[PDB]
């Protein structure tokens, strides 16, 4: 059976570019979105047109019990996921003393609760494939160095890095690599970027696609920055 | 007058060592504990015996509304804090598939909601002192490199680093430095050790005062050009 | 056709890089210090893969000889679109026991190698007016240091600094400059590697090949570790 | 009393380090490449603070001279408990425009300086049987690179790798080995282009003072910093 990869937030933007590149690489790809159902179906159709199998799942990554039920049912129907790309996240920018409770909690939970809620039901189905696996998280340059107006987002994306590195250590014995891709400023003050432009969605997706390939078998526990030389 | 520093989790261990070194350096130091009131009052009397003023505050850093009321009342009675040391944290170790919801949620929130719940009521009072300031968070080598059985704690302590660096950028123009201290294996962490000592180049656990000395240095006036940093105190582990 | 110089490509990691870049569609120029027959065999393999190839022989420490050979090669065959700098050797020993030669050979082969090879090639690369690729090979010991390798750790760390600075100078010409830092590669720390095995040469070469590809256009100034999760 | 060598200590950051260490109670040996009268001024200030001091003259690149002077000094005054390596120069320029001298003198002064100064002093330090302190001075350019400084970035990054490796070799001797990486500091002979670019990026919006760097070195040389080793500590106003 063909190896299948889940990409969260894959109805548009970076997530969609990742989904399409993984399909072109020969993976079956399961699309996900929180609410844009018609958009998710368009991506499913494009993946099918590439010759792979696809369908979409709808959930808010913060809804722990609903995510568990949807993923357990999907694994029962279609087998375990060989790969998981955790792409969905959220910003609520503002100066730290001006941040509301919602600005803080929604940003923290979407990245960190999302990591737990999506990956917890899928670790054992991945191990049961007995063929290794791939987990890639999407952080941010702000998770590496911090950013004004983004104490919450910098915390959420930095926490993702720590979770990724720790999980890489736990799953290494099962040949599951676990890595993080940290984009800079992407199209979806450029005076600080050495390449002097925003990045394109495919320039991020190509890195995720490489890490998901069999060729990247000795890369794990890493944060790979795709940021045009910003840091 | 005398600059005052809040140290969370200072009734014992590393937090206590930090509070006593900061008192010896000439700060007034406010002690904090979640629930061990008698322990906290003992540290208060030690700080008084070291020549500084002290009292304790009791709260769970996760209780957002309670923390705000307690800190806002304390600032009204005693003035803004010049410094805040965020030392209190929590572990719930276990392999990622073994972790319970509570194991995950309590570890993430204690560090990350603790940061928001304690610092949000205190940032503007600190700025209004108009004399700079100091914020030091306590992370962990696990936040830098990850650790087996600690996916939750690694995420919490790495998240603290991101928050620290971003806050450093916002507060630099007020001459408030914001830094992180990341201890390795310290004598107050209960372990069963022989493998860990083989990984540490110095081949021994750190002592509480070896961590507190770094925090004390960052809080000093001499550390005025150090901000946005993670300083590891780990015997060479990484 | 874009042409890439790979130093030290008659065997080992350098050979695997040369062959992967040939399979990707680049013309590849092979290099060796002295093993001429070995270099010719790699050239013949690149030709059998359908690309043009020849070899160049030089000690990377012979500054003037390197300049003459490379300037003549660029006049005969055009500027290099890419350069993979794979230059270094170890002379392990306790620091106070290292000889002058142990220190100077290790420092110079990596850092004078960088200067001696790249200085004559930067302007011919820019004059192609089509971007470019530079990849240097460092080591995990350049990132974190290693007992018995104060000299090698210094040389490898120095390559990382030179790479990051050169990335800043060349970004405006759309030349990316990156570093690949291998861990323990097959060419007893195994209880220390999470994947519990040495890397294979193609697991390093795959990362170099990805960085040289058009897809990697927003990645620059980076050190990418291929070390099985060692750090 | 414990004795510390500080190289390049006749002026600037090195002088600030030497005076802060003397105030902390170390005997301090001053070093300079060529300015003998400048060095003697610092010696006299350290003596006035109540510690023992003298100066040593050498180019850190002249390997055999460094070895003879240092081994003679250790025979006369005992081993050094601490060494602060403050060694390096810049020769800025676009990489294709760097001359052989621009490259070689920048690489060698930092990396050859590390080997030339420290190799004769490691065993005398170990033979004290009371631990020790080694601190190297790198730069933010060694951590992230800088335009016009491919040579300096390489030299200062190399210093970091050497420091971390030596920390591992000496950890069981209770000798800590660390690196301090200043950002843009007053008195630093830097180009206007490097200086203007740095100011816009520094969150504190100012250059550092020499004592803001020396205080970090002094802390690492103190007995309290005994569990800090293998580290690079940035003193850069938040630049990175």
């Amino acid at each position: 059976m063909t190896r299948r990869i889940l990409v969260t937030g894959s109805s548009r933007g970076i997530g969609k570019a990742i989904a399409l590149q993984l399909a072109k690489a020969g993976f079956d790809v399961t699309v996900h979105a929180r609410s844009r159902q018609a958009e998710a179906e368009q991506v499913v159709q494009e993946i099918q047109a590439l010759g792979q199998n696809s369908h979409y799942l709808m959930f808010d990554v913060n809804e722990r019990q609903t995510v568990q039920q949807i993923l357990e049912q999907d694994v029962e129907q279609h087998g375990g996921f060989y790969g998981v790309v955790l792409n969905a996240g959220l910003t609520h920018d503002g100066a730290f003393p001006a941040l509301t409770d919602q600005d803080w909690d929604e940003v923290i939970s979407t990245s960190l609760d999302g990591f737990y809620n999506v990956l917890k039901p899928l670790i054992m189905p991945m191990i049961h494939l007995r063929k290794g696996g791939r987990i890639v998280t999407l952080s941010s340059v702000s998770g590496i160095m911090g950013n004004r107006g983004q104490v919450n987002y910098s915390a959420a994306k930095a926490g993702l890095i720590g979770a990724t590195k720790a999980l890489a250590l736990e799953l290494a014995k099962r040949k599951i690599t676990v890595n993080c891709v940290a984009p800079g400023l992407i199209e979806t003050a450029l005076k600080m970027i050495p390449l002097q432009r925003m990045g394109q969605v495919d320039e991020v997706a190509s890195v995720v696609k490489f890490l998901c390939s069999d060729e990247a078998s000795y890369v794990t526990r890493q944060v790979i920055s795709v940021n045009g030389g910003l840091i």
